[PDB]
Protein backbone atom coordinates (compact mmCIF):
# COMPACT_ATOMS: atom_id res chain seq x y z
CA UNK A 1 0.00 0.00 0.00
CA UNK A 2 1.33 3.78 -0.30
CA UNK A 3 1.94 4.98 3.09
CA UNK A 4 2.27 8.51 4.26
CA UNK A 5 5.24 10.30 4.31
CA UNK A 6 6.76 11.02 7.95
CA UNK A 7 8.29 14.50 8.94
CA UNK A 8 9.47 16.34 11.41
CA UNK A 9 8.93 20.05 11.88
CA UNK A 10 10.23 22.62 14.30
CA UNK A 11 8.60 24.54 16.88
CA UNK A 12 9.78 27.59 18.75
CA UNK A 13 8.61 27.68 22.15
CA UNK A 14 8.94 31.58 22.42
CA UNK A 15 7.10 32.21 19.79
CA UNK A 16 4.58 29.02 18.78
CA UNK A 17 5.25 29.53 15.12
CA UNK A 18 5.64 26.49 13.39
CA UNK A 19 7.19 26.53 10.12
CA UNK A 20 5.29 25.99 7.01
CA UNK A 21 2.05 25.67 9.08
CA UNK A 22 -1.39 27.13 8.37
CA UNK A 23 -1.32 30.39 9.80
CA UNK A 24 -4.49 31.72 10.81
CA UNK A 25 -5.29 35.30 12.69
CA UNK A 26 -8.51 35.95 15.00
CA UNK A 27 -8.84 39.65 15.59
CA UNK A 28 -11.38 40.91 18.22
CA UNK A 29 -13.76 42.04 15.47
CA UNK A 30 -13.52 38.25 14.54
CA UNK A 31 -15.31 36.98 17.85
CA UNK A 32 -18.72 39.00 18.47
CA UNK A 33 -21.18 37.42 20.61
CA UNK A 34 -18.25 35.77 22.29
CA UNK A 35 -17.70 38.50 25.29
CA UNK A 36 -20.13 39.59 27.88
CA UNK A 37 -19.54 42.89 28.39
CA UNK A 38 -20.74 43.69 24.44
CA UNK A 39 -20.11 47.29 24.54
CA UNK A 40 -16.28 46.91 25.63
CA UNK A 41 -15.56 44.92 22.94
CA UNK A 42 -17.15 47.66 20.26
CA UNK A 43 -15.08 50.44 21.86
CA UNK A 44 -12.06 47.89 21.86
CA UNK A 45 -12.76 46.98 17.60
CA UNK A 46 -13.12 50.39 16.50
CA UNK A 47 -9.80 51.87 18.19
CA UNK A 48 -7.23 49.23 18.10
CA UNK A 49 -9.12 45.80 16.85
CA UNK A 50 -6.51 43.53 18.84
CA UNK A 51 -5.10 40.34 17.79
CA UNK A 52 -7.25 38.04 20.07
CA UNK A 53 -5.17 35.00 19.03
CA UNK A 54 -2.82 32.97 16.30
CA UNK A 55 -2.99 29.57 15.12
CA UNK A 56 -0.13 27.60 13.55
CA UNK A 57 -2.18 24.08 12.43
CA UNK A 58 -0.64 20.96 10.92
CA UNK A 59 -3.29 19.38 10.29
CA UNK A 60 -3.62 15.97 7.96
CA UNK A 61 -6.52 14.28 5.92
CA UNK A 62 -9.29 13.47 8.79
CA UNK A 63 -9.40 9.64 9.32
CA UNK A 64 -9.85 7.12 12.70
CA UNK A 65 -6.79 7.11 14.44
CA UNK A 66 -4.83 9.81 12.75
CA UNK A 67 -3.31 13.27 14.56
CA UNK A 68 -3.63 17.00 13.82
CA UNK A 69 -1.62 19.72 15.96
CA UNK A 70 -1.38 22.93 15.94
CA UNK A 71 -0.07 25.88 18.68
CA UNK A 72 -1.35 28.72 19.62
CA UNK A 73 -0.31 32.70 20.91
CA UNK A 74 -3.24 33.92 22.26
CA UNK A 75 -2.19 37.40 23.44
CA UNK A 76 -3.04 39.02 26.58
CA UNK A 77 -6.51 41.05 27.14
CA UNK A 78 -9.68 42.37 28.42
CA UNK A 79 -12.74 42.24 27.69
CA UNK A 80 -14.27 44.81 29.89
CA UNK A 81 -13.32 42.57 33.15
CA UNK A 82 -12.97 39.21 31.59
CA UNK A 83 -10.06 37.96 29.92
CA UNK A 84 -9.38 37.31 26.07
CA UNK A 85 -9.68 33.64 25.36
CA UNK A 86 -9.92 30.88 22.06
CA UNK A 87 -13.19 30.83 20.23
CA UNK A 88 -14.15 27.83 21.84
CA UNK A 89 -13.77 23.90 20.40
CA UNK A 90 -16.87 21.54 20.93
CA UNK A 91 -16.00 18.53 18.68
CA UNK A 92 -18.41 16.81 15.97
CA UNK A 93 -17.58 13.67 17.30
CA UNK A 94 -18.18 13.78 20.62
CA UNK A 95 -15.91 11.19 22.52
CA UNK A 96 -12.16 12.11 21.24
CA UNK A 97 -10.15 13.67 23.47
CA UNK A 98 -7.31 16.25 23.38
CA UNK A 99 -3.75 16.83 24.88
CA UNK A 100 -2.85 20.30 25.68
CA UNK A 101 0.50 21.37 26.44
CA UNK A 102 1.74 24.68 28.16
CA UNK A 103 5.08 26.93 26.28
CA UNK A 104 5.23 29.43 27.71
CA UNK A 105 2.80 32.08 30.31
CA UNK A 106 0.39 32.14 32.39
CA UNK A 107 -3.20 30.41 31.63
CA UNK A 108 -5.86 27.89 32.18
CA UNK A 109 -8.46 25.46 30.51
CA UNK A 110 -12.14 26.26 30.91
CA UNK A 111 -13.71 22.70 30.05
CA UNK A 112 -17.96 22.07 30.40
CA UNK A 113 -19.76 18.76 29.67
CA UNK A 114 -22.46 19.01 27.25
CA UNK A 115 -25.07 20.00 29.93
CA UNK A 116 -22.61 22.92 31.21
CA UNK A 117 -20.76 21.36 34.17
CA UNK A 118 -17.70 23.09 34.35
CA UNK A 119 -14.20 22.97 35.17
CA UNK A 120 -11.43 25.15 35.76
CA UNK A 121 -7.59 23.83 35.20
CA UNK A 122 -4.49 26.13 35.75
CA UNK A 123 -1.67 26.24 33.01
CA UNK A 124 1.92 27.33 33.79
CA UNK A 125 4.68 26.43 31.26
CA UNK A 126 4.77 22.21 31.65
CA UNK A 127 1.50 21.77 32.25
CA UNK A 128 -0.06 18.91 30.26
CA UNK A 129 -4.33 18.64 30.46
CA UNK A 130 -5.76 15.83 29.01
CA UNK A 131 -9.48 16.95 28.12
CA UNK A 132 -11.66 13.87 28.27
CA UNK A 133 -14.04 12.21 25.74
CA UNK A 134 -17.34 14.60 25.88
CA UNK A 135 -15.53 17.97 27.16
CA UNK A 136 -15.89 21.31 25.26
CA UNK A 137 -12.95 23.63 26.06
CA UNK A 138 -11.28 27.14 25.59
CA UNK A 139 -8.00 28.59 26.33
CA UNK A 140 -8.02 31.79 28.38
CA UNK A 141 -5.23 34.06 29.02
CA UNK A 142 -4.69 35.10 32.57
CA UNK A 143 -1.40 36.83 32.78
CA UNK A 144 0.16 39.82 31.14
CA UNK A 145 2.62 37.70 28.32
CA UNK A 146 1.30 35.78 25.60
CA UNK A 147 -0.16 32.06 26.23
CA UNK A 148 1.36 29.49 23.96
CA UNK A 149 0.27 26.01 23.70
CA UNK A 150 0.59 22.89 21.93
CA UNK A 151 -2.78 20.80 20.98
CA UNK A 152 -3.06 17.50 19.83
CA UNK A 153 -6.31 16.57 18.73
CA UNK A 154 -7.67 13.59 16.80
CA UNK A 155 -8.15 14.44 12.83
CA UNK A 156 -11.89 13.26 12.91
CA UNK A 157 -12.74 15.06 16.05
CA UNK A 158 -13.92 18.14 13.94
CA UNK A 159 -15.71 21.57 15.28
CA UNK A 160 -19.62 21.99 15.19
CA UNK A 161 -22.99 22.37 16.64
CA UNK A 162 -23.85 22.37 20.11
CA UNK A 163 -22.67 26.46 19.18
CA UNK A 164 -20.54 28.54 21.46
CA UNK A 165 -21.44 31.75 19.50
CA UNK A 166 -25.00 32.11 20.41
CA UNK A 167 -24.95 29.71 23.36
CA UNK A 168 -21.07 29.85 25.33
CA UNK A 169 -19.85 28.69 28.46
CA UNK A 170 -21.46 28.44 31.59
CA UNK A 171 -18.72 30.14 33.67
CA UNK A 172 -16.67 33.11 32.57
CA UNK A 173 -13.14 34.09 33.61
CA UNK A 174 -12.74 37.76 34.52
CA UNK A 175 -10.19 40.26 37.18
CA UNK A 176 -11.98 41.33 40.42
CA UNK A 177 -8.96 43.58 42.13
CA UNK A 178 -6.39 41.80 40.63
CA UNK A 179 -7.25 38.42 41.77
CA UNK A 180 -8.85 36.07 39.00
CA UNK A 181 -12.16 34.43 39.42
CA UNK A 182 -14.17 31.97 37.68
CA UNK A 183 -17.75 32.92 38.15
CA UNK A 184 -21.25 32.43 36.65
CA UNK A 185 -21.99 33.43 33.08
CA UNK A 186 -25.28 35.49 33.10
CA UNK A 187 -25.82 35.07 29.07
CA UNK A 188 -25.91 31.24 29.78
CA UNK A 189 -29.57 29.95 29.78
CA UNK B 1 -23.85 10.13 32.13
CA UNK B 2 -20.91 9.05 33.48
CA UNK B 3 -18.10 12.01 32.03
CA UNK B 4 -14.63 11.28 32.73
CA UNK B 5 -12.32 13.73 35.02
CA UNK B 6 -10.09 16.42 33.10
CA UNK B 7 -7.07 16.92 34.57
CA UNK B 8 -3.59 19.11 34.80
CA UNK B 9 -0.55 16.98 35.36
CA UNK B 10 3.40 19.00 35.73
CA UNK B 11 5.68 18.03 33.48
CA UNK B 12 8.92 18.95 33.90
CA UNK B 13 10.85 19.80 30.50
CA UNK B 14 13.99 19.93 32.40
CA UNK B 15 13.73 16.29 33.25
CA UNK B 16 10.90 14.44 31.99
CA UNK B 17 9.25 13.67 35.22
CA UNK B 18 5.57 13.69 34.97
CA UNK B 19 4.37 13.91 39.08
CA UNK B 20 2.69 10.43 40.06
CA UNK B 21 2.96 9.14 36.85
CA UNK B 22 4.03 5.91 37.15
CA UNK B 23 7.86 5.20 35.60
CA UNK B 24 8.93 2.32 33.63
CA UNK B 25 12.69 1.79 34.11
CA UNK B 26 14.45 -0.79 31.16
CA UNK B 27 18.04 -1.22 31.85
CA UNK B 28 19.94 -2.47 29.60
CA UNK B 29 18.84 -6.39 31.24
CA UNK B 30 15.21 -5.91 29.43
CA UNK B 31 16.64 -5.35 26.20
CA UNK B 32 18.50 -8.32 25.09
CA UNK B 33 18.33 -9.54 21.52
CA UNK B 34 18.48 -5.69 20.33
CA UNK B 35 21.66 -4.61 19.67
CA UNK B 36 24.25 -6.11 16.79
CA UNK B 37 26.82 -6.66 18.89
CA UNK B 38 25.52 -8.96 21.55
CA UNK B 39 29.32 -9.35 22.96
CA UNK B 40 29.65 -5.37 23.77
CA UNK B 41 25.24 -6.27 25.89
CA UNK B 42 26.80 -9.04 28.08
CA UNK B 43 30.06 -7.00 28.81
CA UNK B 44 28.58 -3.48 29.53
CA UNK B 45 25.79 -5.64 31.59
CA UNK B 46 27.81 -7.62 34.07
CA UNK B 47 30.08 -4.24 35.15
CA UNK B 48 26.98 -2.12 35.36
CA UNK B 49 23.75 -2.26 33.79
CA UNK B 50 22.18 1.03 33.33
CA UNK B 51 18.69 2.42 32.61
CA UNK B 52 18.72 2.87 29.18
CA UNK B 53 15.32 4.91 29.37
CA UNK B 54 12.60 5.84 31.89
CA UNK B 55 9.43 6.05 30.80
CA UNK B 56 7.15 8.49 32.54
CA UNK B 57 3.08 7.39 31.65
CA UNK B 58 -0.34 9.16 31.92
CA UNK B 59 -2.87 6.26 30.28
CA UNK B 60 -6.57 5.77 30.07
CA UNK B 61 -8.40 2.54 29.69
CA UNK B 62 -8.26 1.81 25.65
CA UNK B 63 -11.28 3.47 24.21
CA UNK B 64 -11.28 4.27 20.12
CA UNK B 65 -11.08 8.04 20.04
CA UNK B 66 -9.14 8.31 23.94
CA UNK B 67 -5.07 9.75 23.93
CA UNK B 68 -2.52 8.41 26.29
CA UNK B 69 0.89 10.29 26.89
CA UNK B 70 4.49 10.04 28.07
CA UNK B 71 7.61 11.06 28.28
CA UNK B 72 10.75 9.50 28.01
CA UNK B 73 14.28 10.27 29.10
CA UNK B 74 16.29 8.21 27.22
CA UNK B 75 19.68 7.61 28.82
CA UNK B 76 23.12 8.46 26.60
CA UNK B 77 25.26 5.37 25.69
CA UNK B 78 26.24 3.11 23.51
CA UNK B 79 26.73 -1.44 22.81
CA UNK B 80 29.52 -0.94 20.70
CA UNK B 81 29.22 1.39 18.08
CA UNK B 82 25.12 1.42 18.55
CA UNK B 83 23.50 4.15 20.08
CA UNK B 84 21.12 3.62 22.80
CA UNK B 85 17.56 2.98 21.69
CA UNK B 86 13.90 2.32 22.85
CA UNK B 87 12.37 -0.97 22.21
CA UNK B 88 10.11 0.56 19.81
CA UNK B 89 6.86 -0.11 18.86
CA UNK B 90 4.86 -1.31 16.15
CA UNK B 91 0.99 -0.41 17.36
CA UNK B 92 -1.50 -3.32 17.55
CA UNK B 93 -3.86 -1.91 16.22
CA UNK B 94 -1.87 -0.21 12.97
CA UNK B 95 -3.54 2.45 11.36
CA UNK B 96 -2.98 4.82 14.21
CA UNK B 97 -0.91 7.89 14.28
CA UNK B 98 1.60 9.07 17.01
CA UNK B 99 2.75 12.62 17.92
CA UNK B 100 6.42 13.29 19.66
CA UNK B 101 7.85 16.65 20.90
CA UNK B 102 11.26 16.82 21.97
CA UNK B 103 12.04 18.57 24.64
CA UNK B 104 16.00 18.18 25.80
CA UNK B 105 19.02 16.47 24.20
CA UNK B 106 19.88 15.45 21.24
CA UNK B 107 18.68 12.66 19.15
CA UNK B 108 16.28 11.22 16.52
CA UNK B 109 13.59 8.76 15.07
CA UNK B 110 14.15 5.57 13.27
CA UNK B 111 10.70 4.21 11.75
CA UNK B 112 9.94 1.42 9.58
CA UNK B 113 6.56 0.42 7.23
CA UNK B 114 5.90 -3.16 7.87
CA UNK B 115 7.66 -4.05 4.52
CA UNK B 116 11.25 -2.50 5.71
CA UNK B 117 11.99 0.67 4.12
CA UNK B 118 13.47 3.06 7.09
CA UNK B 119 13.53 6.67 7.01
CA UNK B 120 15.04 8.98 9.95
CA UNK B 121 14.07 12.18 11.27
CA UNK B 122 16.44 14.17 13.31
CA UNK B 123 15.46 15.45 16.85
CA UNK B 124 16.52 18.68 18.81
CA UNK B 125 13.85 20.78 21.10
CA UNK B 126 11.25 22.16 19.49
CA UNK B 127 11.04 19.39 17.19
CA UNK B 128 7.35 17.62 16.69
CA UNK B 129 7.14 14.34 14.52
CA UNK B 130 4.21 13.29 12.82
CA UNK B 131 4.21 9.09 13.11
CA UNK B 132 1.43 8.57 10.77
CA UNK B 133 -0.58 5.55 10.70
CA UNK B 134 1.34 1.88 9.59
CA UNK B 135 4.46 2.99 10.69
CA UNK B 136 6.73 0.97 13.53
CA UNK B 137 9.32 3.29 15.38
CA UNK B 138 12.44 3.56 17.76
CA UNK B 139 13.83 6.93 19.42
CA UNK B 140 17.41 6.88 19.86
CA UNK B 141 20.08 9.00 21.76
CA UNK B 142 22.93 10.25 19.64
CA UNK B 143 24.58 12.44 22.16
CA UNK B 144 26.54 12.53 25.46
CA UNK B 145 23.24 13.95 27.58
CA UNK B 146 19.78 12.47 27.79
CA UNK B 147 17.39 12.87 25.26
CA UNK B 148 13.82 13.69 26.88
CA UNK B 149 10.75 13.81 24.96
CA UNK B 150 6.99 14.32 24.94
CA UNK B 151 4.62 11.30 23.03
CA UNK B 152 1.13 11.64 22.38
CA UNK B 153 -0.41 8.47 21.11
CA UNK B 154 -4.41 6.81 20.68
CA UNK B 155 -5.12 5.24 23.40
CA UNK B 156 -6.33 1.69 21.91
CA UNK B 157 -3.13 1.60 19.75
CA UNK B 158 -1.57 -1.55 21.34
CA UNK B 159 1.73 -2.71 21.40
CA UNK B 160 3.63 -4.61 19.13
CA UNK B 161 7.44 -5.41 20.64
CA UNK B 162 7.51 -8.70 18.99
CA UNK B 163 8.03 -8.51 15.08
CA UNK B 164 11.54 -5.63 16.33
CA UNK B 165 13.95 -8.01 18.65
CA UNK B 166 12.76 -10.93 16.62
CA UNK B 167 12.74 -9.47 13.19
CA UNK B 168 14.76 -6.11 14.30
CA UNK B 169 14.58 -2.44 12.28
CA UNK B 170 16.08 -2.68 8.76
CA UNK B 171 18.55 0.25 9.41
CA UNK B 172 20.94 0.63 12.83
CA UNK B 173 21.87 3.93 14.04
CA UNK B 174 25.85 3.99 15.22
CA UNK B 175 28.72 6.36 15.63
CA UNK B 176 31.57 5.67 12.91
CA UNK B 177 34.67 7.49 13.30
CA UNK B 178 33.12 10.84 15.00
CA UNK B 179 29.93 10.88 12.84
CA UNK B 180 26.19 9.84 13.58
CA UNK B 181 25.53 7.14 10.35
CA UNK B 182 22.59 5.35 9.65
CA UNK B 183 23.67 2.04 7.99
CA UNK B 184 21.95 -1.31 7.37
CA UNK B 185 21.24 -4.19 9.88
CA UNK B 186 23.35 -7.19 9.53
CA UNK B 187 20.65 -8.77 11.60
CA UNK B 188 17.67 -7.97 8.82
CA UNK B 189 16.45 -10.54 6.48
Amino acid sequence: MMYKEPFGVKVDFETGIIEGAKKSVRRLSDMEGYFVDERAWKELVEKEDPVVYEVYAVEQEEKEGDLNFATTVLYPGKVGKEFFFTKGHFHAKLDRAEVYVALKGKGGMLLQTPEGDAKWISMEPGTVVYVPPYWAHRTVNIGDEPFIFLAIYPADAGHDYGTIAEKGFSKIVIEENGEVKVVDNPRWK
